């Protein structure tokens, strides 16, 4: 059931070359991929090559994988191909600034998990799917969409000539799929709260130990949240435009809820737009700021994400 790219598509990617001007910009946390749509697949290739090495994956398999991933994202307002590449770019910036803290297997796994983290999203929340007994909610009792996204990731790797992980030892192969599974599951914001609280405690008591697998899993989980929410770390006009896409998706869900006779939550109600700035302020205070604060404590080089998030918080305050 997984879509396949065309030969023309992956061969096009193989020949793509990244303009020199962008090489310096892509390294920055605040970089916005927005104006370079045609370059998105090539930007990912470039990031994999810079982080993992030009020989880490067989170029042909990597290009097929990327173009098929693109094909498996829907034309929804927010949880689409653009969001996947944006999240992958933030991961790249985090990894580049903390390079040696992560294994080569983790870097490959995380960049891939980010590209795939919202695969085949339908524009509906786990709350909606569960409330209206969608087949997916029956299959996946908790972290509904996230379990689906990982299932889709595996489905793509199984496609002819798409298994970029085939050269890994049987042990490393199982390890990378676990890194990916955990990383994708971690993008369920419901799990973020507990993870952040635990990490803050470990950090403050000085018990945090990155050679402890369970601790690494938690740090990786917080990195996933940080990447997933990164629109809040861009330049204000970019942050503002992305919020428009987020809300366009939310309001469409809210519209469906009204048809089913249920009044939607304010965030999904298109008739409550004037309350958006307060809603944003609330989210930054309760979710975004704590996320980047704990991430900065654990990985000091990620401080520019927290600074940018704080600047945007100030912008929402100006709106109010
Ligand atoms: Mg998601
Ligand atoms: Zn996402």
């Amino acid at each position: 059931n997984a879509s396949i790219c065309t030969s023309e598509e992956w061969q096009g990617l193989m020949q793509f070359t990244l303009p020199v001007r962008l090489c310096k910009e892509i390294e920055l946390f605040h970089f916005d991929i927005g104006p370079f749509e045609n370059m998105w697949p090539g930007i990912f290739v470039y990031m994999v090559h810079r982080s993992c090495g030009t020989s880490c994956f067989e170029l042909e398999k990597l290009c097929r994988f990327i173009m098929s991933v693109k094909k498996n994202y829907r034309r929804v307002p927010y949880h689409n191909w653009k969001h996947a590449v944006t999240v992958a770019h933030c991961m790249y910036a985090i990894l580049q600034n903390n390079h040696t803290l992560f294994t080569d297997l983790e870097r490959k796994g995380l960049l891939i998990a980010c590209l795939c983290h919202d695969l085949d999203h339908r524009g509906f929340s786990n709350s909606y799917l569960q409330k209206f007994d969608h087949p997916l909610a029956a299959l996946y009792s908790t972290s509904t969409m996230e379990q689906h996204h990982f299932s889709q990731t595996v489905s793509i790797l199984q496609l002819e000539g798409h298994n970029i992980f085939s050269t890994l030892s049987s042990s490393e192969y199982e390890q990378v799929l676990e890194i990916i599974r955990k990383a994708i599951i971690a993008t369920d914001l419901a799990l973020y709260f507990g993870n952040r609280k635990q990490l803050e405690e470990m950090y403050q008591t000085g018990s945090l130990n990155l050679n402890n697998q369970s601790h690494r899993d938690r740090v990786i989980g917080l990195m996933m949240t940080a990447c997933d929410l990164c629109s809040v770390t861009k330049l204000w006009p970019v942050t503002k435009l992305t919020a428009n896409d987020i809300y366009a998706e939310f309001w469409a869900e809210g519209d469906e809820m009204k048809k089913l006779g249920i009044q939607p939550i304010p965030m999904m109600d298109r008739d409550k737009k004037d309350e958006v700035p307060q809603g944003q302020l609330g989210f930054y205070n309760a979710v975004a700021i704590p996320c980047y604060t704990t991430l900065t404590q654990i990985l000091p080089p990620t401080e520019p994400l927290l600074k940018a998030c704080r600047d945007n918080l100030s912008q929402w305050e100006k709106v109010i």
